[PDB]
């Protein structure tokens, strides 16, 4: 019933392609201040990936992220769970799966910009406002959001998350 | 800078992909009573095409259609122009380009179902409630919408439309 | 553990082969007035497919059908669930999965010939004795059964069935 | 030694060639009011086939027919058994083999035009003057013979014929 | 018209496929205490062959067997003739054709496990309860049937059986 | 999420590799009187296979076995379930899956040597101290353990095990 | 009449080659203190690109830039519009197009050295003397100009520039 | 009798594969607080290498390390010598060989995290708690261990170590 797939636009077949459109749709509905062409541009950007959450063949949530292996971290671009399936643990399950996928790729730091509506969920996911990654390593790589709060999560590679 | 392109999923691909994502977004917003997943599935269906209206590199309108050359007609699936570009003649220019395209393919009949709000636009584009195409030729081919009005446009192949 | 597989003799696989034999066995036991070699011929006909119901690796039911995309409908040939798995919702889930599969293929009409003993099951699956598909479109394509009654089900492509 | 072969010109070829010459000769002699050139043109037509009755390596009878699978029927073009082999059941065995062949191809309707002398043979083979196939389905496909009688045979796919 | 074909699932053919299904049907009807899926698995096992008895194109009997050339014997798995063709010498002709086939392959011993109901048929086909093949050569190769009795037939390679 | 995979070194490979490393670790911990190097050499031996019990992507149990198809039996080399997953039926489900796998390969005899602590588990899985396979067939093929008890399981190919 | 092309010397055909010579000519005339062999070396350097401004097929302006994706910024090398076409908005249109091209490549920082004659135009283009890119990230990558003023423009990827 | 091989999982043959399993075994026994799946994941990670110490064909020690040539250093992941072969100089010989291998690859800095039980051996190997590699160069690349002590060894490329 529940699935997890790290998908993305390569160079993709139709089932993954419609999953990406669903992801772009959910991100738009759940993040109205983000321009939909901006969401669509990043979701289909080849350097971006999306951990998709599938229920009975249908997208119900996902995390869009940008891996920076040469810089040693991943940027969290979009997080969303559809309106009626929220407050059920799916958001935590998504982040946990993202953490397990990243320790398997030996990337141990997440960076993200959270506004006031979002900061609480990231704190529950283990993110902090104390940033260990040096500014010279993320500035110009992650996209800055003025007025938002930069937040960082450090992963433990000896711990299982799923 | 105004452009018209007949595009669609098959089997510039990345720019066609984002165009198809932009068309699915414009269609979904302008046709809110249509399911978004239904729109996406048809927009990316291999047997469906979309005439995209591109302005300065961005999607601002389109007509999704499904050609039935073995039956002698084309089904008009979705028509939409983004709100800020409406009442400028783009919907008329879109339909005229679609007519010229189908005359080149010896397809001279458009079929569609218009609800109470859209009937007036199709009337202004030459559509009629009198259907010359026999029911045995379109039933089970076009998608029926109960309580909507079946409309037909017959194209003149000797007339220029653009 | 229950799965749904649209299988059929191509040109195949041993796991698919033994499922087809199991389907031929179940159909024949549940339809004793059908000739076994007639069931075998259709189940193994390359133009026929069967949606197999697999519980714990073994066949327990299925629906054999013939798609007529150029005609706009699909003919339902055999429906059966093994006797010890009947009256559990398996026949209904089979029909619903078949409806979803045909929506993705833009075939929106089912036609079938029901016994006096099976006509009740088809009425519950939404079938009606009112046939919208013209006779000139199904006669000579679906297999006629003198004495039985033609039944038709129209599918809504904007609705999810599974 | 009795043999039945479905043969025909395309795109043992030399023995099939002489069989086709023998069939054209038998057809011409048994159907004297048919033009010989007309018989030869259809016997060697790529879209036409002939079920040849071979006895000890020699043609003694045949049924030339044209399959219309897109229309759901087959046109019976010529039927003949050489004089010395008539009234032995070969004409009945020929038609029965043709029926079994068409059931394997999901073609369950024969159409033909019988003059006053041939109607009786087709009646004994199950043909009828009542035509279930709609006129819109056969007009302009089968060759019409004015003042002859259109006859139809419906085949039962559950019955063995050989 | 009666023929003998040593067939079996290779790696096949549709005519061979439907014969195998017919054999699976006949074996199962004539051996009701055998699980159908067990019969199906062995009939379609690539190490198993079946000598099919074909009367007028359709299966009416057969013998399924497993050759063990490195062990020096063949195991007889299933023997059946359809009920309306029994008591006609068909089962005896099947056994004789099987014996001839194995002489050409230099396998001179048959082993089998006979019911109290079938043991009489095997005695008539020359089988004996005296087993010359050592236990160390058949145990773990032939399928044991607790309660049944092992029976053995030795073939003379200088004798014609058909 | 429970999975069963038959894996093994030869000639997903990296995930099979880590599975084989996980199996060697589980085997070594659960069988401390076995040399770790001996376990690793057999787990990675080309002629040895392992049925791996995967739970949520991680090895939690397995049966290492060596098939002797030319001799008619399989040697059970190592059986283990990790401590935290014991007494849940996994050892029984592992053996049942191994039995179903071997019936598909016409191997109907398991052989193993059980010490005083493991005899009871094999008894509950149908093994017996009475050995039907002749000594001439297994001596020098299975690895002997002096002062351990040779045990044999005979599988019924007509019974379902999963 | 007006065009925009991001061109450059690869490893270029003749129309682009003459565009590059025109660009080198305009940069020389508009930047007399820059050695012409230095301008020519950079314009034809493969790691450099030039956004060319074409009027009726003729180069009238351009920006030569060096992308440093691994460093997260682009260096602005040469900017010029021909003498008679200046003070018409072309310089702003060029920079805006450069910004749109760079947000599409996820590079969000421009760096440049402006002398006293040039600082005012860059201030109107959104450049600032407050430099957010760390010195350790641009020193040795961009070419230093003593006495000139380092200037930086940060791009917003959610804003359209053309 | 004594050997040294820099081995690792590529994309490895069986002798190297069993050496890697032995290395994973020794690291587990000698570092019990390190999860064995974590040790196995890193030892078989393609970006990791292990300098293996072989005595008479058997693994008796090794250093697992991660080269970061783009960062200018190597991370020391696991060091171990089997229990009975310790305090014999093998640990120093291993590190010396690692140093010689790294000056040949022009990497002149080692970084590692040592707990209280390990700090003394690294001090004897020339490691120091004064860290010359800037934090911006190793943070997020080497795996941090809270409570452990970061330690650094600088190599001299003009000195022979073996
Ligand atoms: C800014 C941008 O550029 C980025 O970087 S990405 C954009 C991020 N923008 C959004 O995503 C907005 C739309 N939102 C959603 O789509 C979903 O809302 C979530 C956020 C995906 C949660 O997914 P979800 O609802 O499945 O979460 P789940 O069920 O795991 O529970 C969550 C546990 O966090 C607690 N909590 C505290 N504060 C919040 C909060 N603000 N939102 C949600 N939960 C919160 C809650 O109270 C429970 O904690 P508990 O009840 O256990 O104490
Ligand atoms: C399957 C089936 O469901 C479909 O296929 S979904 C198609 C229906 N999709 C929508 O409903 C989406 C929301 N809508 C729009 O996206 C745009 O509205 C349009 C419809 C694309 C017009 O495009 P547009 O605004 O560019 O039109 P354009 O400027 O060419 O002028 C058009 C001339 O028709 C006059 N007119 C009269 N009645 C209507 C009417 N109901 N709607 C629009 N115009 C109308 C108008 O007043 C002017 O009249 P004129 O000035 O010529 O006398
Ligand atoms: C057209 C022709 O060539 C074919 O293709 S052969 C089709 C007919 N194939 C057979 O004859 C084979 C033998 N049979 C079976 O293999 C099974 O019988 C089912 C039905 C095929 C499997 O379905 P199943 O047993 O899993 O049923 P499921 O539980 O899903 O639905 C149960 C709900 O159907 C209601 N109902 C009403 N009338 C009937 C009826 N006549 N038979 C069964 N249920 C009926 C019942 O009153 C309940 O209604 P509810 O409980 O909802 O109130
Ligand atoms: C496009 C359209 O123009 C055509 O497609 S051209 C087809 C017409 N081509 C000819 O006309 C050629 C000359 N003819 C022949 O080549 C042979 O004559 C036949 C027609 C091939 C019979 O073959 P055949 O002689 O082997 O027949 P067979 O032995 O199977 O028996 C048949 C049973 O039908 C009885 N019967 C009743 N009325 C007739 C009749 N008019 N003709 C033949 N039999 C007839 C017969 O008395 C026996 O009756 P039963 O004994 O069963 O009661
Ligand atoms: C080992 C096991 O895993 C297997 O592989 S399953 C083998 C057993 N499969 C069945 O049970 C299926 C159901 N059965 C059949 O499908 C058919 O029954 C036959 C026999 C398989 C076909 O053979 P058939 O019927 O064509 O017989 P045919 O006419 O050739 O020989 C007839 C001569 O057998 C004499 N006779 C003595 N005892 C028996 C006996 N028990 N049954 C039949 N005949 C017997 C009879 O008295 C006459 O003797 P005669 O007339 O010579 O004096
Ligand atoms: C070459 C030769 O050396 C080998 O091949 S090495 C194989 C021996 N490898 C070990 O020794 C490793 C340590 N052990 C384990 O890794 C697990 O222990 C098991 C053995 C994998 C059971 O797996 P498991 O714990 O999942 O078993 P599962 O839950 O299926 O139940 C099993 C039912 O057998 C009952 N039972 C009675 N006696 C024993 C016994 N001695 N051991 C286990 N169960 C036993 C139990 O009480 C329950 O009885 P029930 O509840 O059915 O009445
Ligand atoms: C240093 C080097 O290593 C680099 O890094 S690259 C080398 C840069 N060296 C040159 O390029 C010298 C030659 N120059 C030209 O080739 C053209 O002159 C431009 C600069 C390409 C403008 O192109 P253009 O003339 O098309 O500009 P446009 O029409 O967009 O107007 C421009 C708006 O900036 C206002 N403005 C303020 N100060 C200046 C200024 N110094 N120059 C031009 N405009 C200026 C103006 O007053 C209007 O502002 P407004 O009037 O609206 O307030
Ligand atoms: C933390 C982790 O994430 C890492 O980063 S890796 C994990 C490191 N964790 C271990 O490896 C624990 C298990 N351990 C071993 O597997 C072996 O124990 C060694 C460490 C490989 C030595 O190998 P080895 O025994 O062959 O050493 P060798 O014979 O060269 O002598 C060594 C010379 O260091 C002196 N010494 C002082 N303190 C220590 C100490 N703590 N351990 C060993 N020697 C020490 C000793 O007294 C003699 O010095 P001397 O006697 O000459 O003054």
């Amino acid at each position: 019933i529940i699935e997890f797939h790290v998908i993305g636009n390569s160079l993709a077949n139709r089932r993954v392609l419609l999953w990406l459109v669903g992801l772009q749709n959910v991100f738009s509905h759940q993040l109205p201040r983000m321009p939909k062409e901006y969401i669509a541009r990043l979701v289909f950007d080849p350097k971006h990936k999306t951990l998709a959450l599938i229920k009975d063949g249908r997208v119900i949530g996902g995390i869009c992220f940008r891996m920076f292996p040469t810089q040693g971290f991943t940027e969290i671009v979009f997080c969303a769970v559809t309106s009626n399936e929220q407050v059920k643990g799916y958001g935590t399950h998504l982040m946990n799966h993202l953490k397990e996928y990243h320790i398997k790729h030996n990337i141990l730091y997440f960076l993200t910009y959270a506004d006031e509506y979002a900061i609480g969920y990231f704190k529950k996911q283990g993110f902090s406002k104390d940033i260990k990654v040096p500014k010279s390593r993320y500035l110009g790589y992650i996209k800055d959001y003025e007025g938002a709060t930069l937040m960082e999560c450090e992963l433990n590679p000896r711990i299982p998350y799923t």
